[PDB]
């Protein structure tokens, strides 16, 4: 909070440490002067200037909830595909929070998936009889896999990259808030462009009107939709095409 940049080594390694659970979970990497080496990438992962340095704008973040998905892959049981290879993708709600009905849970989902659909030419399928490769649950990290559920606050959700049937899910930390008409904790519209965003091997951006911004904060928008930059990145795999914005 603010101090952790100066506090001691056992309370100062957890912010060393939200990086890297942001990232992987290597401890070959673990050091005070490597530190300096990695944090050059985060600041340009996160877009912030300031770099080599951490205390203000690189803390306020870590200690901001923001996502629960890593950004790399090392060492780990998962599939080398930039994004779906499918013919078509579907998607289908397991369980419901309190907060939200069933029919509101799902309707956001379609709302945002339906967003990034769009915004590609890949195939989406609505579903009405049968499994799906996308599940969208609520759960904790103690539900059955790894990333823990580190109460509310830090780690915002966890998802899986397009990767068979069964990869590819996305997930909600069940801690977290999570609502729509009271606008109070996180839009499920706002995060779930995030996390299906995930399901599509879709990697974080820069610009600071990204959609995947790992810098969560800004304003609160009008309707608010894919974002500029973030679109020609997956064009120019799909596809073909380019484009610039900043602020
Ligand atoms: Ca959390
Ligand atoms: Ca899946
Ligand atoms: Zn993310
Ligand atoms: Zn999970």
């Amino acid at each position: 909070p603010q101090e952790a940049g100066g506090m001691s080594e056992l309370q100062w390694e957890q912010a060393q440490d939200y990086l890297k659970r942001f990232y992987l979970y290597d401890s070959e990497t673990k050091n005070a002067n490597s530190l300096e080496a990695k944090l050059k990438e985060m600041q340009k992962f996160f877009g912030l200037p300031i770099t080599g340095m951490l205390n203000s704008r690189v803390i306020e973040i870590m200690q901001k909830p923001r996502c629960g998905v890593p950004d790399v892959a090392e060492y780990s049981l998962f599939p080398n595909s930039p994004k779906w290879t499918s013919k078509v993708v579907t998607y289908r709600i397991v369980s419901y929070t309190r907060d939200l009905p069933h029919i509101t849970v799902d309707r956001l989902v379609s709302k945002a998936l339906n967003m990034w659909g769009k915004e590609i030419p890949l195939h989406f399928r609505k579903v009405v009889w049968g499994t799906a490769d996308i599940m969208i649950g609520f759960a904790r990290g103690a539900h059955g896999d790894s990333y823990p559920f580190d109460g509310p606050g830090n780690t915002l959700a966890h998802a899986f990259a397009p990767g068979t049937g069964l990869g590819g899910d996305a997930h909600f930390d069940e801690d977290e808030r999570w609502t729509d008409g009271s606008s109070l904790g996180i839009n499920f519209l706002y995060a779930a462009t995030h996390a299906l965003g995930h399901s599509l091997g879709m990697g974080h951006s820069s610009d600071p009107n990204a959609v995947m911004y790992p810098t969560y904060g800004n304003g609160d928008p009008q309707n608010f939709k894919l974002s500029q930059d973030d679109i020609k990145g997956i064009q120019k795999l799909y596809g073909k095409r380019s484009n610039s914005r900043k602020k």
